[PDB]
């Protein structure tokens, strides 16, 4: 069975606050140790990211985006299924100009309800898929 | 104050059936009179579609895509808020070959709970954003 609705809702709130706080350890504190992220659409074939993969990504990214803002546009919470969706808009400044993105992010809670266990995320993945490998993989 | 969960759930199911049926009348049966569709992300600036816009548009669009199949990957229903999200994968055939799309569809039910009153949809919008304008 899913966790109590009230706990799931609190975890959804904390997940958003950890995202808004724009620190690696603050945001990932709300991910379970086994949590995965999957970029949507499936047709893009972007490989699943483990928690470890996201731990390598988020430091250099979050550093590159200054004045990060997170605006929550829609939250849909299905407590009987232990699932939720957020629609969010993000903005930041970068050395190359302003950054904007929007995210339809599907969440599943763990059984206790105090972590997110699975993430599927429809968003513009160009920075992750195209930019980071250049300034990260090849340079190092 | 939203309708009972089972009333909303019946409308959600009807909405999905009307989509899967791939007919304009069947799909629009579950729209409220004032229901609008809005393409996401907002940054794309794709204009809202009214119910009337959709009545005009969907006959030609569904005629272009044959053998339409709808795969429901995820449904998230928030009965206390009268909201739901569907993630769906669509497949069809066209003369230019096979067709695929994927949709994160956000739904709001009307207060009575028997219709969808608002839709915001993140999907690959190239047909409505590139094709139709060029066509006109
Ligand atoms: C005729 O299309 C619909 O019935 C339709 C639809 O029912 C839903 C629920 C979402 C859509 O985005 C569309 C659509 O407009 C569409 C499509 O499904 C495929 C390609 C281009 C499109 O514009």
């Amino acid at each position: 069975m899913p966790a109590p609705a009230e706990v799931q809702a609190a975890t959804l709130e904390k997940f958003i606050q950890g995202w808004a706080g724009w620190t690696p350890d603050g945001f990932l504190a709300n991910w379970s140790e086994d949590c995965t992220q999957k970029t949507l659409p499936f047709s893009s074939g972007v490989p699943l990211r483990t928690r470890a993969d996201t731990e390598k990504l988020f430091p250099v990214l979050m550093s590159l985006m200054s004045n990060f803002t997170l605006d929550i546009h829609n939250v849909v919470h299905d407590a009987p299924q232990g699932k939720a969706v957020i629609y969010a808009l993000t903005k930041a400044d970068t050395p190359f100009g302003p950054y904007r993105n929007e995210h339809a992010i599907f969440l599943w809670f763990n059984e206790i309800g105090d972590r997110v266990q699975k993430i599927e995320e429809m968003f513009d993945a160009v920075v992750i898929q195209e930019f980071l490998p250049k300034l990260d993989k090849y340079v190092a």
